[PDB]
């Protein structure tokens, strides 16, 4: 398959790849800010591998080394979303909630993780 | 530390860090290329972690998804000797056996494993 697909096959978690998809953690890029809660969430129950994975995506993440905002973060479908909920401005996004991110319309646990953690981000 | 350092820390054989590296695996890019027989030789000598770190550079690389050569592979210390050797000619390169690399003076395993598949590859 892909990049996470074969990733998690490397670390030895690809069960969890459909699970952690259907839940918006499609990009390994992105994959780097699951939170604990997230995983309880996603029903990734074994503490052992809650552990494992996320000790891998630590280590994942040392390896490495507007409407036009969420382009940048592969979130563009959102825009939609965005602009009907009368969140044009930064401002605004500045003080986004995460349920606020959910309750305008993005679902996906993980894009809306990948959305909040960015506001986050633009604060520094 | 580095990035080979920091993948075999994520399949969990960083074990053979210091290892690998002392015989010329040192480039996460150039890891692709060891063999069995270069892991007997190295001294990773559990065949479970032979079979194990032989699967995970098998992974590794579906997940990568004249003078002048030596640098593409990043072995321009070799320059001196192939010149001292009178190997210019591609020619000459063309029929190279691993001996006659390690014997014109390409002592590390990995570094004259680098060099000797390159040549392969150029073939076709």
């Amino acid at each position: 398959c892909g990049r996470l697909a074969v990733w998690l096959s490397m670390i030895g978690l690809a069960q969890y790849y459909k699970v952690l998809v259907d839940n918006g953690y499609e990009n390994i890029d992105f994959i780097t800010d699951i939170t604990w809660e997230d995983l309880q969430e996603i029903g990734i129950t074994k503490l052992g591998h809650q552990k494992k994975l996320m000790l891998a995506v630590r280590k994942l993440a040392e390896l490495q080394k507007v409407g036009d905002w969420l382009d940048s973060i592969k979130m563009g479908q959102y825009k939609s979303n965005f602009m009907a909920a009368g969140f044009t401005t930064f401002d605004l996004i500045s003080r986004m909630s995460i349920d606020d991110i959910r309750r305008i319309g993005v679902i996906l646990i993980g894009h809306q993780r990948r959305i909040v953690s960015s506001i986050q981000t633009l604060r520094l």
